[PDB]
């Protein structure tokens, strides 16, 4: 049922953002939501190359951390490497194949594409800091503790990228499969993107700005400040991605595209809430196990914690949620010089 | 079969190409293949924003050519534009599936990500010298000539993507689907996974280079200067794509990554020869349509078929496959001034 060019002329403008007929010419002469026309220019007059910044002296300042520091940045480096990893496969591989409107297929691509980047730049540090990133890269798919995090978030990508491949196949409806049974339902199919789709939102919107608080924090001290400037470019393109994420949940759930769409969005609402609190609660657990050893100035789990449970609400806020904590402020304020 | 996460550590340094372990940890700091990381590293290097480069005169430039003329270069423009809308999502969702070495990976990537900027490149050339750019852009798919260039691209990316689900979702061996039987061979979707990359090659080596010869053709007569600028960045990105599908298929039929391929090359030899040679054929009745109306100073029917028959040698033979036509030096040697 999938085509690399749908030979059916088609009004792209009257086609929904997902589920329609596959596009087939490209145009961006006019769009449905001008939304993701303006993120594809933002991203593209961001383009950065991770290779003109110097992270050498920062070689140094990693010599010279104690035990419990290098532990705190490594981690968080490991776990962004990781998370990037996955971004940058799977926008393409399970959104793409479900796209009905030009402005956001390219916008996916887009988007993807930064997310290589983003991992050219953790593979410029690691090189540039650790004497064999061997070391360091093997740990990320080995540590039990990244590891608990990433099935999780790959889970919601895969069960998609499955359901969509049997729904390609074989259509909607109910069939047999080497003697079982198998059904294939387009709600079933669109309930599955819209979890994606917040489970994305989450670890973009979240748990990113958590691993942005460690290495800011090393920058306040003149620390790490390579690896500092690498961050504030990634985290400039971030604030893109989860605006992306933001708009397309939000545009699904005001029904102004696919009416089912606006009732999944209700049908969910607990799930929904369930799979950003649950996130929230492995990011503060994941700051036990940065803070094991000992804190650092400016930063400590209850700081962490804090921040935590502050971004979350804002987030939750944003995609129409109910705040799940009682957190009112951000205890790090001295954020906001580095995002953005 | 497919995981957007493999939680298994594997040596990617010892994994083939395509049908190994999908790559989880996206690492740069070493690879298998020099080549492909070189080809990241230029494309990042090429990266252009069509809207910079001026293109008002054109539209006076295009106004005041004949009908013919006219027909030309449209024509011309609107090939381009459907290719490069294949190009765009094509890599990504038929080749992404099946690669499982990072470089590899992530170079697809880029690939597609420089097809969109091609893309967006075509809009603003096309609302920049035309009236109602929906003509143009609706022409594309409801035009007989075009449609018959298209969907024979498209099948062999179609029919990978299918084939990849299957054994995706089922694995191989002989399955039972809603009574039918579904034979779905390891060795049968490396076939066309071979044929479609070869089919790539001859898409990016040859069919373009017959589009940059019209659009040059004006050049030289000063007309179209801004278009001209656009194709002259668009060649030299092209460049590299055609190398990268070049390095695949030398990989894979010498037998220096998977053994089973450098086989099938050996067993696809005559087809792959017919869909080169079909292409070229193709190519030349596309030049007839070109000048049905009447030819140019500079280009006309004999010369371009020249054209068309000098440049798939070439490429037929980098792929080791047999010339198909008489040598000959380059017909159209001014093209060198606006290549590379």
């Amino acid at each position: 049922a999938y085509t690399t060019f749908s030979q059916t002329k088609n009004d792209q403008l009257k086609e929904p953002m997902f589920f329609g007929q596959p596009v087939n010419v490209a145009r961006y002469d006019q769009q449905k939501y001008d939304i993701f026309e303006k993120l594809i220019e933002k991203q593209l007059s961001f383009f950065w190359r991770p290779e003109e910044v110097d992270v050498s002296r920062d070689r140094i300042d990693y010599q010279a951390l104690p035990e419990h520091e290098k532990h705190i940045f490594i981690s968080n480096l490991k776990y962004q490497t990781l998370l990037d990893s996955i971004q940058g496969r799977s926008p393409n591989v399970a959104l793409l194949p479900l796209i009905s409107i030009p402005e956001l297929e390219t916008w996916v691509e887009t988007w993807a594409f930064s997310e290589t980047i983003h991992s050219r730049s953790y593979t410029h540090i690691i090189r540039n800091i650790v004497n064999d990133p061997s070391v360091v890269f093997d740990d990320i798919v080995t540590n039990e503790q990244i590891q608990k995090r990433a099935e999780g978030i790959s889970s919601y990508y895969d069960e998609l990228i499955e359901m969509t491949s049997y729904w390609h196949l074989l259509g909607e409806g109910t069939h047999t499969v080497n003697g079982k049974t198998v059904t294939v339902s387009l709600r079933e199919l669109k309930k599955k993107l819209y979890l994606c789709l917040m489970s994305v939102n989450a670890l973009e919107a979240i748990r990113f700005y958590v691993s942005f608080a460690c290495s800011f924090a090393f920058a306040e001290r003149e620390l790490m400040e390579g690896n500092a400037k690498i961050i504030r470019l990634i985290a400039r393109d971030e604030a893109l991605h989860l605006t992306g994420t933001q708009h397309m949940l939000n545009l699904l759930r005001s029904g102004a595209d696919d009416p089912e769409m606006a009732e999944i969005a209700e049908e969910c609402k607990q799930e929904c809430y369930d799979l950003f609190v649950q996130a929230a609660q492995q990011e503060k657990d994941w700051a036990d196990y940065l803070f094991r050893d000992g804190s650092m100035i400016g930063l400590n789990k209850d700081i962490l914690c804090q921040y935590v449970e502050y971004i979350t609400n804002i987030r939750m806020q944003a995609v129409g949620l109910d705040l799940p904590f009682q957190t009112r402020s951000n205890p790090i304020p001295w954020i906001n010089t580095w995002l953005v």
